[PDB]
């Protein structure tokens, strides 16, 4: 979550930083009316229009920093949870072949492993869905991509729970919980 929260922070400096810069814009407009208020119109014409292209400028900057921000966000957090993921998968792995084994420890494990998954399928559906609702055919452009990406962690997911039937006494007595998780 220190990841969640170094976005979440550049995120508003940035709106801040836009903000900011499109107050001293609009400002400048202003000395720039009053200092042509003996100016013919058409001259007078064209200041608005060069404020107005400034104005559609900063805009797109502040467009292309955010895309900037989340693509790099989205593959930082790829890596930390792929990573997370493996681990708790090789801990999970681990604890199914204890002997004996140990159900509240393979549940324990077991969780972990379900909450990296659940968390990578989340985040990716909530990056998607915001992009959907706010530009539709952006979205119509990855969606392959990203259902692809979600179809890959549901398999992973129920490919390692079904391991679970390895040790059927194990899975007899955490079954209910598993189903808590699950839902
Ligand atoms: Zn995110």
């Amino acid at each position: 979550e220190n990841e969640h929260a170094h976005f979440q922070k550049a995120k508003e400096r940035l709106e801040a930083k836009h903000r900011e810069r499109m107050s001293q814009v609009m400002r400048e407009w202003e000395e720039a009316e009053r200092q042509a208020k003996n100016l013919p119109k058409a001259d007078k014409k064209a200041v608005i229009q060069h404020f107005q292209e400034k104005v559609e400028s900063l805009e797109q900057e502040a467009a292309n920093e955010r895309q900037q921000l989340v693509e790099t966000h989205m593959a930082r957090v790829e890596a930390m949870l792929n990573d997370r993921r493996r681990l708790a998968l090789e801990n999970y792995i681990t604890a199914l072949q204890a002997v004996p084994p140990r159900p509240r420890h393979v549940f324990n494990m077991l969780k972990k492993y379900v909450r990296a998954e659940q968390k990578d399928r989340q985040h990716t559906l909530k990056h998607f869905e915001h992009v959907r609702m706010v530009d539709p055919k952006k979205a119509a452009q990855i969606r392959s991509q990203v259902m692809t990406h979600l179809r890959v962690i549901y398999e992973r997911m129920n490919q390692s729970l079904s391991l679970l039937y390895n040790v059927p006494a194990v899975a007899e007595e955490i079954q209910d919980e598993v189903d808590e998780l699950l839902q």
